[PDB]
């Protein structure tokens, strides 16, 4: 037990998710990320198959661990008297999608197609494991720059998937749907689909469409960059004001704009410099 197992590197960041450090597992020099969450800031707890009391985040992360690389894998976790510490895999070299967009601005459609498809695959995997992420956005997406594989990260706002209404939310407001804003009610899939529309707009325009409650509620989308008609249509469909008017994951992936995606490795070659 205990961290003498890990050699702590530099702080990667800190925020509403806690404090995350670059690290290395001493027993094989495997890159990890070490994430400390304060007990005070955990509103949401569950219990595992094992059945002890842990943060919901840990429950959700265990439900999605697998060799499938589109979601971050929890390697281990530790309790401390005032915090939980989590050990997560860390690709290297790596860059989050927010920073990549800061650097390169609006993305070419072929590249956005490739990234967005990989995001769809990740989210379908989560829904499949009975998990609803509830904070899909560019800051929660890591790009493995060598392999061109994206990774969804940060389940600290997620919940067990269910088919009844959610009336609670602690993810990102500007990615949250009109129904959350107006009624504090949404269903899991359709709220997830709206945030995927925000995300895809973000990729192709270089920023999110809406900053204020009023704009979200209005749902009117203005394109500030040149974007093909097939792409604007997919976006405007993901951002239908009525939840039931939103596409399912399968309709998103059968959309004409989504055809002939590059493979992750082709993507890194053409676009990331491999
Ligand atoms: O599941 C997760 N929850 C978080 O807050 C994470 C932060 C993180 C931030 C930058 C880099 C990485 C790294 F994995 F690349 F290191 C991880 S990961």
């Amino acid at each position: 037990p205990l961290e003498s197992q890990y050699q702590v590197g530099p702080l990667l960041g800190s925020g509403g998710f806690g404090s995350v450090y670059s690290g290395i597992r001493v027993s094989d020099n495997l890159p990890v990320a070490i994430k400390h969450v304060e007990k005070d800031r955990i509103s949401d707890w569950g219990e595992l198959p094992n059945g002890t009391r842990v943060p919901m985040e840990v429950v959700l992360l265990k439900k999605v661990s697998s060799g499938f690389s589109g979601v971050i894998r929890l390697l281990d976790w530790f309790e401390r008297p005032d915090s939980f510490v989590l050990i997560l895999e860390r690709p290297e070299p790596v860059q989050d999608l927010f920073d990549f967009i800061t650097e390169r601005g609006a993305l070419q459609e072929e590249l956005a197609r490739s990234f967005f498809w990989q995001v769809l695959e990740a989210v379908r995997h989560c829904h499949n494991c009975g998990v609803l992420h509830r904070d899909i956005k560019d800051e929660n997406i890591l790009i493995d720059l060598n392999r061109g594989e994206l990774k969804l990260i940060d389940f600290g706002s997620g919940a067990l998937l269910k088919d009844t209404v959610y009336t609670d939310f602690d993810g990102t407001r500007v990615y949250s749907p009109p129904e959350w804003i107006r009624y504090h009610r949404y269903h899991g899939r359709s709220a997830a689909v709206w945030s995927l529309g925000i995300l895809l707009y973000d990729m192709v325009c270089g920023d999110i469409p809406f900053e204020h409650d009023e704009e979200i509620i209005r749902g009117q989308v203005f394109f500030r960059q040149r974007v093909s008609s097939e792409c604007q249509h997919l976006i405007r469909w993901c951002l239908a004001l009525r939840p039931s008017d939103r596409p399912t994951f399968e309709e998103i992936q059968n959309h004409p704009w989504m055809q002939d995606v590059l493979l992750p490795q082709e993507t890194a070659e053409i676009h990331l410099h491999s």
